[PDB]
RNA sequence: ACAC
């Protein structure tokens, strides 16, 4: 999948383009092309899935606009979130027991991989054998705590 | 709330 895609959401009404240079600007985050701005949501693309993960890390629930935090998330459409996710902000010296013993408890897990990343956080993407088995992964590990880090989970795009 |  096109892993340099960002989805931006929680948008005021009124957010601007310009509001999201400023925001993307101040960060040090390089775009590759506009930002496409809807109703409450918008859309960029990063030079590369690495700028596109720093993005979301930095970004995401962290800088607001006009009071509101945006979100940031790699940009999957409906009919390609099924069996893949990706788990961040996992606490940097875990091991692999510690997440596998989470990752079971909602299917089984067919691919689990690392991913590369400049922060002491770990990133891994992961492959469950079926939607339903991802959906409730995603819905209870989101926004778990763990060791004191709060384990963020979403889709990538699975084909 | 993922692009008439």
């Amino acid at each position: 999948g096109s892993m340099n895609k960002l989805y931006i959401g929680n948008l005021s009404e009124n957010a601007a383009p310009s509001d999201l240079e400023s925001i993307f600007k101040d960060a040090k985050i390089p775009v590759s092309g506009p930002f496409l701005v809807k109703t409450g949501y918008a859309f960029v693309d990063c030079p590369d899935e690495s700028w596109a993960l720093k993005a979301i890390e930095a970004l995401s629930g962290k800088i607001e606009l006009h009071g509101k935090p945006i979100e940031v998330e790699h940009s999957v459409p409906k009919r390609q979130r099924i069996r893949k996710l990706q788990i961040r902000n996992i606490p940097p010296h875990l091991q692999w027991e510690v997440l596998d013993s989470l990752l079971v408890q909602y299917g089984v897990v067919e691919s689990c991989e690392q991913v590369n990343t400049d922060s002491e956080t770990a990133v891994v993407n992961v492959t469950y054998s079926s939607k339903d088995q991802a959906r409730q992964a995603l819905d209870k590990l989101n926004g778990f705590q763990l060791e004191n880090f709060t384990l963020k989970v979403a889709y990538i795009p699975d084909e």
